[PDB]
């Protein structure tokens, strides 16, 4: 069924993860080196065994495809994956005139009063952001995130390159290139960096009329992180093909450190008792074409029937 | 036996390679997406079924480890993998005052007189290079190759970063980082580039006392190219560990386009009738330690017993 390589990747960490400690002094059961693949013409690998919400992956990926490094598009779009790292800057910079909040994040889902106050100090931030444009401009621009990694690779000769888009022209004009790669690792910057990016690299390959893509993820959270990343790069692979008049083929997902967090071995075991239901389909509306012009109405999903959702402490 | 994942990767392309055309209008039987691994503590995966020469991998890798972009070290070292791309520049630039040579490469192993003349026009180049230092400086410096990709990532703020070395300090000081990655893809430059590099990215990971490394190769030649690349990154993995007082673990080799060239399906079939003999061992001399200080005497191999060598037309 399309998501069996996933439960199968979860199994195996449990069963041969050696403990790795990590940045956030929680635990990881870990493996290194895993590649798995999904045939995107049999369905769409949004998991059926654990609800994952696709409106959230859609606003999210699309932000990247527009060049955008600003959370306004996101809040407008009811999205907040990204919320907390702009907040982070705010809550320091001279204007944070208010209260506790510095740290939030932990003292939040393990205490004190921080649950409430803080969620409000965030919201207020988010409401100033969604209108006070001078603010939005200086505290909601995350600067270096996938959208400008992909479309404005700051050169060394004062300019911006549009890797992804550049790459999409090589697909049209010579689709058999062994080198369609978009990178999102900049060695100048990962020192000064907040989360240096996961999906380090990707490559497309066309053959027999089908596009395929391979992702390399330097670090992966089997419970919380991977459910959603498999869907960002499958949607990207559907997206790039419908623009080049290409028929879809498969997504391959490689992983350096793949790991399960210690506070997740119960919750994982819960989905593991489940049975895959048939995977949904996608419909990507035919008329429109500059992929940079897709907008959330243009990507619709059919027949998604998942098992109810599971909860996790974020561990970090 | 240690190299069975290799014959096994060769098999499978033959048997499910769909034809891909390529830059050099020869053919490829191709697959996309393959990951394979080698446990570096059972032996050293220098193939036993096809002689591969390790003095050539040694001078070669070591050049990279010194920062070096100059062929002098190589010619001194009897190496010439690299020869022909500096030649390439020579044979144009105003001073090429002499003859035919422009193209060489094809009219060479398929005609005319080009076999001889040209091999001499190369040598002469190589003898001017190995003494006339002003020349060596301007026609034997390849500029952007692994040695400066890894140790002088030209920043955008006029300077040089030493990725590899930088990364080797994070191994000592926090060996459990999910992010020890050295990249060798620069989006500014792959436009203006000769062979944009293959081994796009690599990552280390230590755990239980062992270092491991994963390579991502955007493009791979199963007959001619991979035999030697598996040995560059295994030697690197032995090299980085003996410097951090680390015990070795395994090498993983991922591949975007893995392919077999059409002029290679006989020669491949030849090794395929063979049987692996026990894989050799390495000895990396104990006293010395700045890995940047290893020199070819310091890395010795034990008991290498291979099947005689096989010939290939280079196809490109
Ligand atoms: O898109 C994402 C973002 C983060 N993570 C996970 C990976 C690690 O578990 C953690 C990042 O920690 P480092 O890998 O940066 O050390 O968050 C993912 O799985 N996918
Ligand atoms: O270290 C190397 C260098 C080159 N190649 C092969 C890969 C391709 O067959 C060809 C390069 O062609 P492109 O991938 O650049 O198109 O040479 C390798 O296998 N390993």
């Amino acid at each position: 069924m399309l998501e069996q390589p996933y439960l199968d990747l979860a199994k195996k960490v449990l069963d041969e993860g050696h403990f790795k400690p990590d940045r956030t002094h929680t635990g990881t059961y870990s493996i290194f080196g895993h590649q798995m693949r999904f045939d995107l013409s049999k369905g769409f690998p949004l998991l059926t065994t654990k609800k994952v919400p696709f409106g959230l992956i859609k606003s999210d990926l699309l932000w990247f495809l527009h060049g955008d490094t600003n959370i306004r598009f996101l809040l407008q779009h009811r999205n907040h994956i990204w919320d907390e790292w702009a907040f982070e800057k705010w809550v320091k910079s001279d204007e944070y005139h208010g209260p506790d909040m510095t740290d939030f994040g932990h003292r939040s889902q393990k205490a004190p009063e921080f649950a409430a106050v803080y969620h409000e100090e965030m919201a207020k931030f988010d409401d100033r952001v969604l209108h006070d444009d001078a603010f939005a401009a200086k505290y909601g621009d995350l600067g270096l995130v996938y959208g400008s990694q992909w479309r404005a690779w700051h050169t060394s000769k004062g300019d911006t390159i549009d890797q992804l888009g550049d790459v999409i022209e090589q697909i049209k004009t010579h689709p058999y290139s062994r080198r369609l790669i978009v990178s999102a690792w900049n060695p100048e910057d990962v020192p000064t960096m907040a989360l240096p990016p996961c999906h380090t690299l990707y490559q497309f390959y066309v053959n027999d009329g089908k596009l395929s893509l391979q992702l390399y993820q330097r670090s992966a959270d089997i419970f919380l992180g991977v459910p959603f990343n498999i869907a960002s790069y499958a949607l990207l692979t559907h997206l790039v093909a419908h623009e080049c008049g290409l028929e879809v083929g498969e997504f391959i997902h490689t992983f350096g450190d793949a790991h399960l967090y210690v506070n997740h071995l119960d919750q994982i075991k819960e989905q593991l008792s489940r049975t895959p239901r048939p995977a949904p389909t996608l419909q990507l509306n035919p008329d429109k074409h500059d992929i940079f012009d897709f907008d959330m109405k243009d990507i619709k999903l059919l027949n998604y029937d998942p098992y109810p959702a599971i909860k996790a402490p974020v561990a970090v």
